């Protein structure tokens, strides 16, 4: 409806399994009539490395830089670089974040994992007090969409990779948790390279269609029960 | 001694924590007769994005960009950046690697991410499929070194971030075991910042005294049964 997405979408080919899911994804909601943004950190080359360089005023301990401390305060001053407070913009005004992302080591790509240390600043995103369910982006939506190298056997219970809820963990609940976000269900689209031209299809149409209804679903529990079980 | 260590260490700050603790591993291993390297991200400026600029000469299909396979053909053909070879010269002689960090969202700073996305490429690190035990690192050791923000009782299993072990798995299951790595148990020094300077040294001084016998401990057992099982 009258929503705003933000979509962060972090793979280097338009072309790619990704690039498609991104594509449906902004066709689908902008259909929809929702406002919708797209955040492609490798076209933009957004810096990933947390360093001094994001704080552009005087620093509060000069002699020892501690990168959270600085940055907090550089939020409340209004001194941090402005591809920080670019996105943050874009964070404050959504009603939904979007992920879209290849899995790396069973985690976002470092460009992406960049965008989280960067961006979910404390005083922006959470304070100490101030967070998991009392974090800054109460009311917001986040949903992770992500691709395999492995298939949905390999993560499994007593596949190699484990259950993929296990790797959610600590995006899922470290990070948009922390960040007072309510978590939507993860969409995994398992294996693409390894799949047949009409299990791709089918990945991209299965996503298209969720999103067709995504207004209407309620977040998941984000609890280590709903992770790891037991 | 005779041994090889590799740290890679991930801080911005050489007066920091994490330097203090990264400077008594150079010492005592230095100490003890061990060939020392650190790899300092931050002060090396390490790129951390997983782009074409990875693969000199020419690409494998420079049409659609798959940065698995162009960075797997790139290793074979030895035609990878500089920096990447540089860095996988020093895991290859090394038998223990130490990564220094501290923990940013359960997981590792994005520049050390990068550094595992873009130095364990396939070919080097582990093969598809060549992996866990088929993993091209074998018989190498690993230990991950981490400071944290949130004291120990907050990372206990019914402890609001839950337990440590739980966002260890990307980690320690999902690249150093993938990779064919043993695992030695995490060294985590839980919420320097909040002090005391004696409790602080007592944190720099276990970590001196565990490294005075790291040769004579025994891997983990890397498993969904250790992180999450009972
Ligand atoms: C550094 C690194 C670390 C990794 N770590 C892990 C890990 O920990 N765990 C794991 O499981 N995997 C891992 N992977 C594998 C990675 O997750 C997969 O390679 C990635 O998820 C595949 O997605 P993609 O968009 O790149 O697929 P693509 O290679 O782009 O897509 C596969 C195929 O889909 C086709 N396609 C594109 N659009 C469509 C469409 N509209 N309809 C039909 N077909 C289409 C493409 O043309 C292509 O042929 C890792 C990879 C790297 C490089
Ligand atoms: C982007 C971001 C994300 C984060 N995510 C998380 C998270 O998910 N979970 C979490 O728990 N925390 C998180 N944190 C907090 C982070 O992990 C801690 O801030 C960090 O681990 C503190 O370690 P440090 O080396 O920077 O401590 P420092 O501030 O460098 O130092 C601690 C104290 O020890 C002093 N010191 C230095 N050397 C010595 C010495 N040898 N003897 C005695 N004292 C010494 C320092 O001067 C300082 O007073 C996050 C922080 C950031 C910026
Ligand atoms: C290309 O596929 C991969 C590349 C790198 C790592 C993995 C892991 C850790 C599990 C998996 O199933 N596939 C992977
Ligand atoms: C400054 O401390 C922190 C900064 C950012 C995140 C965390 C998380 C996820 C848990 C925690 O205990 N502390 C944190
Ligand atoms: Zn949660
Ligand atoms: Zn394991």
């Amino acid at each position: 409806a009258g929503k705003k997405v933000l979509i962060v979408y972090a793979h280097q080919e338009p072309k790619s399994f990704n690039g498609s899911l991104k594509n449906v994804a902004v066709d689908e909601l902008s259909r929809q009539g929702c406002t919708v943004t797209v955040s492609d950190l490798y076209a933009m080359n957004f810096e990933p490395r947390a360093t001094d360089k994001d704080i552009t005023g005087t620093l509060s301990n000069p002699e020892v830089f501690n990168y959270g401390v600085e940055t907090h305060e550089a939020y409340k001053q209004r001194s941090l670089a402005s591809d920080i407070t670019d996105e943050q913009k874009k964070v404050r005004e959504a009603d939904l974040v979007i992920f879209q992302f290849p899995l790396y080591w069973f985690s976002v790509p470092a460009i992406l994992k960049g965008w989280m240390d960067r961006v979910l600043c404390q005083g922006f995103a959470f304070d100490i007090p101030g967070f998991y369910d009392s974090g800054l982006l109460q009311g917001k939506l986040a949903l992770l969409s992500v691709t395999t190298g492995g298939t949905a056997e390999m993560y499994t219970k007593t596949g190699v990779n484990g259950d993929s809820r296990y790797f959610l963990w600590p995006l899922q609940h470290g990070t948009l948790h922390f960040c007072g976000f309510k978590v939507l269900a993860p969409q995994i689209s398992f294996a693409p390279e390894i799949a047949s031209e009409e299990e791709r299809k089918g990945m991209v149409a299965a996503w298209s269609q969720r999103l067709q209804t995504i207004w209407k679903e309620e977040p998941i529990p984000c609890t280590a029960h709903w992770h790891f079980g037991q």
